[PDB]
């Protein structure tokens, strides 16, 4: 299907600039402060997605998502700086940390993969590596992967409910997993799964979790990315994908994200480039129907006076999000934690502004 660059009319320079910034920590600009008394401009969803210029998004975020212990606050200079990075900025601000992606889930149909590889055939004009990459891509199920993350997040939330130290949380978590015959029960003590809470910087902060699990909430976001990131191996894997990379462990659905290096797909035709990743913020919406949930994501980093243009923040229904692009053949559903006292992951998220 269409590339990110084709969809947004990004030039080769645009793509190179996006990739360069996304691999680091037409220059990026920090949007200025928006006063609390400046109300957002109205905007409305169209065909599953709403979008607004980043300055207006800051206004909306300040009215709704900014709350700490129930009270609004201006998005700080540092937060506006984070936000300005684009794709990643929304997730960075809402979680209060640059995404590590350590605890990640996906759903892969091994049977369909094996079958299509044996009984199927490369399309007329398709190379071997193109065929294998595509079949691997199609064998993921993002709805099932998201559902897995939600199920594990609910289990993790129940475990922290009345737990006032990490040991109590871990004890609740293990008992819960044992009872449900979940393969996650058998993860090592230092695994990303078991260490996710204590790995969260705000868990330790006096003003955040203060080492008290009950003060925290599990939250979910998604990363879309490229499977073929090994610049030392075959050009075929770089351009067409690595069928064996970033597959979920069959027992648990856990994806090992340690080899993710923010490296984009190699061009398949000269001039036509790919962006390295996309991030989509879900948070903790109560809506049971996955297709009704809202995923928040900026289009690219903020360059209001340059070729790239001002950053615009999109609020997309899940199907709009999971559609993806030719740039990405992998999706991970990541769990992390934030203090309950924040409001960056509310029960209901509404597209636009009335």
């Amino acid at each position: 299907t269409k590339s990110y660059a084709e969809t947004y009319r990004l030039t080769a320079d645009d793509v190179a600039n996006i990739n360069a910034l996304n691999e680091s920590a037409d220059d990026r600009v920090t949007p200025p402060a928006e006063p609390l008394d400046r109300m957002p401009d109205p905007y409305r969803p169209s065909y599953g997605r709403a979008e607004t210029v980043v300055n207006n998004y800051i206004r909306k975020w300040q009215q709704v998502y900014s709350h700490r212990d129930g009270r609004k606050q201006q998005m700080t200079e540092e937060q506006r700086e984070w936000l300005s990075y684009g794709c990643v900025g929304v997730t960075w601000v809402n979680s209060g940390q640059y995404p590590t992606n350590r605890l990640a889930f996906a759903s892969f149909d091994e049977d369909r993969f094996k079958n299509e590889l044996k009984n199927g055939r490369p399309r007329s004009g398709e190379t071997r590596a193109e065929f294998e990459g595509r079949v691997a891509k199609e064998s993921f199920d993002e709805e099932k992967g998201f559902q897995r993350a939600r199920e594990v997040a609910s289990v993790m939330n129940r475990a922290l409910e009345n737990a006032h130290d990490e040991s109590a949380y871990l004890d609740n978590l293990k008992k819960e997993l044992a009872n449900g015959n979940d393969a996650l029960r058998n993860e090592d003590a230092r695994s990303p799964f078991y260490s996710a809470l204590r790995n969260t910087p705000s868990f330790k902060e006096r003003n955040g979790g203060n080492h008290d699990p009950s003060r925290m909430k599990a939250v979910i976001y998604s990363k879309h990315f490229w499977s073929g990131q090994d610049r030392s191996s075959s050009a075929d894997k770089r351009k067409y994908g690595d069928p064996d990379a970033f597959r979920p462990a069959p027992g648990t659905g856990l994806v090992d994200m340690s080899r993710d290096r923010n490296i984009p797909r190699s061009p398949t035709s000269p001039g036509e480039g790919f962006v390295n990743f996309d991030y989509g913020w879900f948070g903790a919406q109560t809506e049971a129907d996955a297709d009704k949930t809202v995923w928040t994501h900026g289009n690219h980093y903020h360059a209001p006076n340059g070729s790239l243009g001002a950053m615009h923040v999109y609020e997309s229904k899940f199907r709009n999000w999971s559609e993806g692009y030719s740039d990405f053949d992998r999706g991970a559903y990541v769990i992390t934690f934030i203090p309950k006292s924040w409001n960056t992951a509310p029960d209901k998220v509404k597209q636009g502004w009335p």
